[PDB]
């Protein structure tokens, strides 16, 4: 029920709260109760997530046998130490083991349908990335990225039914919602309901105005999508992109991409800076890069910010205050990197800028590019 | 300003309802003032819309002199006669011709900003087809699919402000707003602003509830798709699916689907009726097809009705009333097909089931599947 | 032995002469000896010869029960109204049924040599096509070009013989014996000892020199390869191409081919005649195609007559024995389209004109592509 | 004239030893004459050879300008530094500089005949690379691999005609000529008239008869493609496999390899050896590499020497002298890596087994596995 995910979110929480394998398939928990680490998995795909449970940190909870791929199980190559077998022969070894766990890793509808729908067929009891990590109890131990923020959630119940009554429009509180329940559920589906594609992020989120003589701070600039996204909304009119990218590999992308528009007219308008954003003027590891405040970087007054860093982007916002307090620039912070970017991040916005209308909205059919919009 | 679009609405109808060229670039304008059908048009792409401007019925508005594509210049391939040229002998034969307008087909972020910089760059008048059809006074002698709607619109203004106050949330208001401005104006990025991914529509739109116990007609079966989309979200658990599709082709296709889930435990819940959903039971030109009322199809009170057809969607709703009226199943209707669909279809099922509530997504980042709900 | 290819040659065809299942592998032979057209047969592979054993003409001398693609056996597709199973499915219902053929229908030898070797590591009796053809008794209910050309061979030895010591050089008689034994024994490895790559057929054959004022005859011109290849060979000098080409598809590719050439400073030299060659002018069915002979469609002497038709190669020869007679031209003629070819087609040849060497040379990796040179 | 290829042969070093511009084209060398290295380049291609004059040792001889790929012109990507321009870019800077001269980079029919007709249609002066590298005077500042060969050739005409006096076959002699023409002119067309398809490579040469007995060492058994031939060629039917390679990446494929077959009834007869094969047993740089003898690395008498190895192919053959005096196994000796290796190769091998017979033939389009034979 989509028009009650706040109902749906404190149920979730009182009963992960009270039971660590809430959210978890019935027949796996039997599963696991029954045999513990002896558990056998087989692992479904061999390009999703499943590179997370093999490279995790000290022994695995249970034995991985396999992993299925009809497209590969005759080359001889093993998929981190394991044989890679066909799907036929995955659903005879399930058919006599019971005990038997598979892990689907597909993300995507085509994928993830068709190995959901066979462990189906033979009841096979099977688990999602997200499921794995909490019936294993592997948190701590897999890229933080794609751990369980379960438990954090839990302990901040009541900020979060603050930030959702701060949100403008109901579409931003449907999506909180929607995005904390998948963290408390491990259900993708939460996602769904409420995503946009990737194609809108920051530019077409149905909450910002760009004019025609904007001035934008793009911290993390990467590959530069975020430029080229600029100049398709405002059709090649700004008065200036200031790109912070620390990364020296993307710098050497970057110096293509302004290569794609020197004979434009706004070529002159865009400059690189290869540093960090952070709160103060550093030189510190990565190979070492400079970090340096967006105040210290930029030489005007921004009318917005994009940010999506690998840092903190708390450190990075104290380093833009006198521009955020000064000019209220439109926001676009990313806000998918931490359990608690979603408060501290608005928190330390608000506390400096309180004036700021609160959107968010989901643009991808994972995890990724949960963004909140100031405005 | 997307938060605005009520505005920009009425705006956008009042500036049609006096000129002709609104929406139309002032540079293009200017040149179709004063060459008519003399004016020169470089198509550029050779895999979108410009296949229905070459085909288009009755003598071209102007003369099509190459269209432009980096892939196949060197082929001694014709595209709808025209030789095919690189950009850079588009931007020379533009340089030297005044009076020279591109028609920009292409619909994709890559390419279209890709064609649309490189216009501005060189001062080359151009339009999107959308634009084009308007400009050209090409209404009528296209596909009635990528035909100029904006003068429908403005001849029924109050009727859809009181759909935007019937609408249930915020968001359908927005994209109500969203889709008759891309027709007033003929901007895509009104679209964008609102879209949904494809991936969304009908079972992950934020507004209905599906049970476990789910009976489907899925009215325009197609391809089997949403069959495949109802499997995905109840986790391979309904009571019945009535799948009705009349084309051969796709009657073949859907035999397929049918072998991927027959070890499956609801297998024998599926079936599908090769003919075409409308209001009374007749055999018609589609090659013959036979056309059948909903009613009289199926066999029990349906859950939900997907519908996505050629034909009336109005008669094929007529067609269902007994189940619409009697049972108040939830409701996904394509309502892309006609610029009357959205008050047409939705006014037919207000007076046969007046408590039902009313919501609209946009699903492609194209025209095609705005979608009406009613649950 | 490849160095003695004669004496196999010989041997192969009075084994051929008392035992029409000569080159059957012995497994298989005792199978069908069993049980006739009861026999249960496994295709191995969906994209090879196998849809010439399903359309064959009348009932099937075995029952074929499924057909196996690893990359398509999810998909709920038929392959000509077979299951499509994975291999591992095959291997399992090998292992249980005696009495089980494959026919390998895989041609090149990443696939072949799987399938091959996936037989042989589980014993399970297994034939190629040509095999497939004998074994059955299918001669006369395939299509010719893939029909067992073994009895034929048999028929015509000592003019097979009188042939090979008629050909100039020690490679073309390999090349002779190679593909005699191959349609012998059923055995493609033949083909490969001396085949030569697709990329040198005509131009790059090791007999022919080409001057700079070449005069070609392109019969059967298809798709422009030949006139490619021409001016690849030349550099560009040549001093007339008639191209002959009767398909109307094929015609309208050679308008693209001909637009490629526009400015070069050969584009002149160049015609396209829309007809088949053979011995008079008459207009027939290929859709009603134009025949003449080439004597009548060239205006000039040529140097060079390059031959691969659908028709009669013997009829389109005889239409140009004024051509051969009198100017000695040299010669590429297409020699695979009939068992007969090889030496009626020498035959004619040398009638009209005796002082020709010969040559032969086969340039696919397949059945395709054996031809004779005349020089 | 393919049939006169040891005239040829004797003409091009006569031709070379006098002029060390031989085999460039006329009005390359009047350019090259007039402006040295004040002369301007463009590379046609970005896919070929062109990496090869980017890297090369020490400062360039010309001034090379940009880089020509039409698939790549917009992306603002820079190669080796140059600037990408489309096609039509390039004929209109050539049309404007005398002056200007192409490389054309590419080996392939397709793309390098498009490239060389787009010069002679233009009249630009071109080159392929060979003739680039003989032409700019880059002989030992390229990689050897990819050098010139003609003045070595030149040096060692008897020797060369001593081995073609040798050769037992007609073809081989036609090859060999050939190889040293192709070196001597820098005309690959020379390699086209013989060449083979890689296919063939050791296994179906027209030369060798393999039993169902054989003993093989693999040297140089890079990916395992060798294995994947014998296996093909005997139907799976073989004694010993002595696969050697020393390279630590291939090693790793080779144990995918070898996965591949473990449950047919060979696997237990092919071992793998990570060392190199060389005249002694040392340890070295290749990273340490073993390197050992071949009479040392196996345990029984070979039937068969297959050596393609990045290391001396003389010290090889040294230390497999025992095999090769008292079992005379069949040979085949890659014979492309040193311009000296037809000749040294099979004199050392001569002079320790007298009774082979020799043969050699071309099996790729490049200068690529020119391989020889003995048996
Ligand atoms: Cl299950
Ligand atoms: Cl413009
Ligand atoms: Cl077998
Ligand atoms: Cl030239």
């Amino acid at each position: 029920d989509p028009l009650a995910m706040n109902d749906s979110f404190l149920a979730a929480a009182d009963a992960l709260a009270v039971d660590p394998m809430f959210g978890i398939p019935a027949n796996v928990r039997e599963v696991i109760a029954r045999r513990g680490n002896a558990t056998r998995l087989v692992i479904l795909g061999t390009k999703g997530f499943g590179a997370h449970l093999m490279n995790v940190r000290h022994e695995r909870p249970c034995e991985v046998i396999a992993a299925v791929d009809d497209f590969r199980y005759h080359s001889g190559e093993l998929y981190y130490g394991l044989p890679i077998i066909s799907t036929d022969r995955f659903t005879e070894l399930a058919t006599h083991d019971r005990d038997l766990v598979a892990l689907n890793t597909c993300r995507y509808d085509g994928p993830k349908r068709f190995f959901d729908q066979i462990c189906r067929t033979h009841g096979i009891p099977h688990l999602n990335f997200e499921q794995a990590v909490r019936a294993f109890g592997l948190q701590g131990n897999v890229d933080y990225r794609v751990d369980d923020w379960g438990a954090d959630i839990v302990r901040n119940i009541p900020a979060f039914q603050t930030l959702a009554q701060r949100l403008a429009d109901d579409y931003s509180v449907q999506t909180l919602y929607a995005v904390l329940n998948f963290h408390l559920t491990c259900e993708p589906e939460y996602y769904h309901e409420v995503e946009r594609p990737y194609s809108t992020l920051y530019f077409r989120s149905g909450l910002l105005r760009f004019s025609d003589s904007e001035k934008m701070v793009d911290c993390g600039a990467s590959i530069g999508e975020s430029l080229a996204g600029l100049i398709g909304v405002t059709k090649g009119k700004f008065e200036r992109v200031w790109m912070i990218e620390p990364d020296r590999i993307n710098l050497q992308t970057l110096q293509n991409v302004l290569r794609r528009y020197t004979d434009t007219n706004f070529a002159s308008r865009i400059t690189v800076h290869g540093c960090g954003a952070g709160e103060n003027t550093i030189r510190v590891p990565f190979d070492l890069i400079d970090v340096r405040p967006i105040d210290d970087i930029i030489d005007d007054a921004p009318t917005f910010i994009k940010m999506d860093i690998e840092g903190s982007e708390l450190s990075a916002l104290k380093g833009a205050r006198r521009a955020i307090s000064e000019h209220k620039p439109k926001l676009a912070i990313s806000a998918y990197h931490r359990s608690t970017d979603l408060l501290d991040l608005t928190n330390y916005i608000l506390s400096i800028r309180p004036d700021y209308q609160i959107g968010l909205r989901h643009h991808t059919p994972d995890r990724w590019d949960t963004c909140l919009y100031f405005y």
